[PDB]
């Protein structure tokens, strides 16, 4: 993450040179992506398959289009609703976003099927029980 930052701090400022204001369009949207997906996050990746997933959060999150009012964070989390792209422009106004997260997090959120976690809850309630009873 932090890395990231550094890659994002430093090509921004590249191109906007004091711009109060940079157009969507003008931001470094490929060498954020490259660099995310060869360096930063992709240097740990050892898998084709991997590589290609890591890629297609990439090209999908960074893009002029992530600027939109309409953007989708994630699509049919739960079948009918959807994550919308926040509108604020300051830091405030994306956190009070965060804050108010429906909490009802699913596999959905993760563009995973909602059936991944039934296998890995039963487990952990059942984990529970024995932990519950053997220090009863």
């Amino acid at each position: 993450l932090r890395s990231a930052c550094d890659t994002v701090d430093t090509w921004l400022d590249d191109t906007a040179k004091g711009r109060q204001n940079i157009s969507p369009d003008k931001i470094p949207w490929s060498a954020l992506k490259t660099l995310m997906a060869q360096s930063i996050y992709g240097g740990r990746v050892d898998n084709e398959f991997d590589q290609r997933l890591l890629n297609t959060f990439l090209e999908r999150l960074f893009t002029t289009r992530s600027f939109d009012s309409e953007f989708k964070l994630a699509c049919k989390v739960d079948g009918h609703k959807d994550i919308q792209m926040p509108d604020g422009i300051r830091r405030e106004e994306f956190v009070q976003w965060v804050e108010l997260l429906p909490d009802t997090q699913t596999p959905s959120w993760l563009g995973l099927p909602n059936n991944a976690e039934r296998v890995l809850l039963t487990t952990q309630g059942v984990d529970m029980i024995s932990k519950m009873l053997k220090m009863q």
